[PDB]
């Protein structure tokens, strides 16, 4: 039993390749094998993904796993209903209900908003960054209308690179017209350093600050350095490391080789990284409930060139998606489960708060029941 | 994905240039494509928010104007209802802008809302323009959103 | 530049406190760190 599936990797993605691979080997069965096909592309460009769709659809796979930006993915949710194909991906969740897609990470729109509340914000900046879409910019401004909030939104992410510290000391020349003092950050991993340093830098990190950091990776990025400053720190972590899951798993990720698997040696994972490799036991348990379920769906490499006109979806696909939106494991990033669209639910995802002694979880998220403190 | 098709379509019938429309969906693909394939895209949309090569876009920059507008009424305190078809490039010039200017900008998007049963919300929508009895509203949607 | 960068991680470069490079090198040294801090810097130079 050969499943041949497709890889869509953007140049750079080291440990979510790395996690990619563990995952093939973790949940690698006799029943059935799974066959990746990677192909590498700077996912930004449009025209490329849309090669690497066709191209992985001509070798005729059962379903995809990849990743896509802010302006690749309509690319994505357009070809993959259209060719009634399943894209599986960790990156940021459609702003709608675009079918045959299986996004891994949870919506964080929510748990933020209710997360200001809880530290009973009126007025706050909010340094946002337009890669992962401006869903949860909305998210804060639609709000600010109705809990009526003052809101300072700033878009640094146009920010050039070759000489951005006359802006930066130009952002917070603004936000001390109104003497901000408390601020959101919604960036990635990387710009959030960035600007964590020029904090640092001038001296805005002491006491009286207080910094969220909007991204499920709380513990992600480096924070010994904003850590004694002073100034409080808040953020997101959707993977547990003391589920005994989680521990077990980074009993052998911190141990594996760093030379065959790329930025694998340490004692955490980047939340990207942690979904891919949840990506993989969904998918593995999905073709497996198929298989188990008597449904008939195999076919061969010649599914056609995409751009055929007119188009005609394999109904192999329908079954397929089923599968995949059917399927309830458990993996790093908590209860993993789905519904008729493909967004997660049932999820919990982790309250951080930045202490002397370093991050401390101070309750959890429930879609179901907000915010939940832990005594 | 028809855009796409549509595009490879006429570029196999071997045209020299093309005329058409994009959305704030397809707008990637357009301007992709005709970059790599160096075909030339004439369109009266939206202009493309940055440098795409092969593009030609008749429809002038209204952020420029708009700007303008508002310090020649000596705006400081409005509300902003967007719609985000024609993408959120004006409205991250009003929101950068109320940085420097100094403007409490109550943004809302008014595009999300559901036309079967949208009156609770528009109801609920200027309940939320009442708090701060907002009187100075700017209206940027199309033709029939307006 | 051990101490200056430890002061900066402490956050003690900021307005109020006030440092003297007891050194005949003030500019040897790098000061760019603890320049837009706020805290006053002083020192020595014999190199004109």
């Amino acid at each position: 039993n050969s499943i041949q599936i497709g890889g869509l990797f953007p140049r750079g993605a080291d440990q979510e390749y790395s996690a990619f691979r563990v995952g093939m080997v973790q949940f690698s069965t006799s029943e059935f094998r799974l066959t990746p096909h990677i192909d590498n592309l700077e996912v930004a460009n449009s025209f490329a993904v849309t090669n690497a769709f066709c191209s992985q659809f001509s070798r005729g796979v059962y379903a995809i796993f990849g990743f896509y930006d802010k302006k690749s993915v309509n690319t994505i949710t357009s070809f993959c209903g259209t060719l009634h194909v399943s894209f599986i991906t960790p990156s940021f969740p459609t702003d709608g209900t675009h079918p045959f897609v299986i996004q891994m990470r949870p919506d964080l729109k929510g748990a933020l908003l209710s997360l200001i509340e809880y530290y009973q914000w009126d007025k706050f900046a909010y340094l946002y960054d337009s890669d992962r879409g401006l869903s949860t910019l909305q998210a804060v401004l639609d709000s600010a209308a109705e809990k009526k909030w003052q809101v300072t939104a700033i878009n640094v992410g146009n920010i050039n690179n070759d000489k951005k510290d006359e802006t930066y000391r130009s952002l917070f020349q603004d936000l001390e017209l109104k003497k901000e003092r408390r601020v959101i950050l919604d960036c990635e991993r990387d710009k959030v350093n960035d600007i964590v340093d020029q904090v640092i830098t001038i001296g805005k990190h002491v006491k009286g600050y207080h910094y969220i950091i909007a991204n499920l990776g709380f513990t992600d990025g480096d924070l010994l350095k904003i850590q004694f400053g002073g100034a409080e720190v808040s953020g997101f972590q959707i993977v547990d490391y003391d589920d005994s899951l989680v521990s077990k798993f980074i009993e052998r990720w911190s141990t594996l080789e760093e030379k065959e698997y790329p930025g694998a040696h340490t004692a955490t994972i980047k939340y990207t990284s942690a979904l891919t490799y949840d990506a993989v036991q969904v998918m593995t348990e999905a073709f497996r409930n198929l298989r188990k379920q008597r449904i008939e769906i195999s076919r061969r490499g010649n599914a056609g060139d995409c751009l055929a006109n007119p188009a005609v979806p394999w109904g192999q696909g329908v079954e397929i998606e089923r599968a995949l939106k059917q399927v309830q494991v458990e993996g790093l990033s908590g209860n993993i489960k789905f519904d008729q669209n493909g967004k997660r639910i049932n999820y919990t995802i982790n309250i951080m708060e930045l202490k002397t002694n370093g991050p401390r979880k101070i309750g959890y998220w429930s879609e179901v029941d907000k915010m939940v403190l832990t005594l």
